[PDB]
């Protein structure tokens, strides 16, 4: 595809309908140093005269997105700085309310991430639940989550012996539990890695009624020879190209526009 604006109409005449966007943003401390190669040694969350990575993969998905979304509420989430750990998410909404259009997701981005404390361990338990809430709180309305990291989540320091640590198992468990609802991951890797591990994280998911769950590397797509018109929608259609087919599964399944009444109810605290 020539532009992103044909991945768009792709995804419309592969079957995508009304679809709502969560956007998760990795803010632990790695991300100081994982642009060495991939950001010309800048932190990925720095803020300057070109898009940090983060900044361009939001902008790229939330453009290539924006037809389905017919309420144009964006919830947007941190997770990994001081005051979430890897046991919370915090809103990048000041004002208590959803972003309206990918837009205003950038503006609240680029105003609280230079107040943050960057932090870890990192986990996506935390806005995969989030996620869940949020699409039994639609009344199970299909949500696409897009994870955007820079790294995968915090390993065992026992390097011989130690198996999966809370994170890993935590977030395993969250990829899961999510498949009871009308909801696709994304996960989009950004910075120098290493991404090289990601296969192996995939097998290690259990069994679930859908592939629900996808990963993209951003850096790899975006740093290739190629006109950028052409480049950002490979990166589009790299990120999104199953969620027709996920969708489509969750009308099989039964879970589009159905509740599970048992969600996780995790409430996002205030930005810093
Ligand atoms: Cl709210
Ligand atoms: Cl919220």
């Amino acid at each position: 595809y020539r532009s992103i604006d044909e991945v768009t109409a792709a995804l419309s005449h592969a079957g995508l309908e009304s679809s709502n966007l969560i956007v998760g943003i990795d803010v632990t401390k790695s991300n100081e140093w994982t642009g060495a190669r991939s950001f010309g040694r800048k932190s990925l969350h720095f803020i300057g005269t070109t898009p940090n990575p983060y900044q361009q993969a939001i902008s790229i998905i939330g453009k290539t997105l924006s037809v389905f979304d017919e309420d144009n509420l964006i919830p947007c989430y941190g997770f990994g700085d001081a005051t979430t750990h890897d046991q919370d998410v915090f809103s990048f909404n000041p004002n208590d309310t959803y972003c309206n259009g990918f837009e205003e997701v950038l503006m609240c981005y680029r105003e609280i991430v230079p107040q943050l404390r960057l932090s870890g361990p990192t986990s996506f338990a935390p806005i995969i639940e989030r996620a869940m809430t949020i699409v039994e709180e639609s009344g199970g309305q299909y949500h696409v989550l897009l994870i955007i990291a820079d790294g995968q989540v915090t390993r065992s320091v026992d390097t011989d012996n130690g198996g999966f640590s809370p994170q890993e198992q935590q977030t395993i468990d969250a990829i899961v539990r999510a498949s009871e609802y009308p909801l696709s991951i994304v996960l989009v890797g950004v910075g120098d890695g290493p991404w090289d591990t990601m296969r192996q994280f995939d097998d290690n998911i259990p069994a679930r009624a859908f592939d629900n769950f996808q990963f993209v590397n951003f850096t790899d797509i975006m740093s290739k020879n190629i006109d950028p018109a052409r480049k950002e929608a490979e990166f589009a259609l790299s990120a999104l190209m199953e969620i027709p087919s996920q969708y489509k599964a969750t009308l099989e399944l039964g879970l589009l526009g159905q509740r599970t009444g048992h969600c996780p109810d995790r409430i996002a605290l205030p930005p810093p």
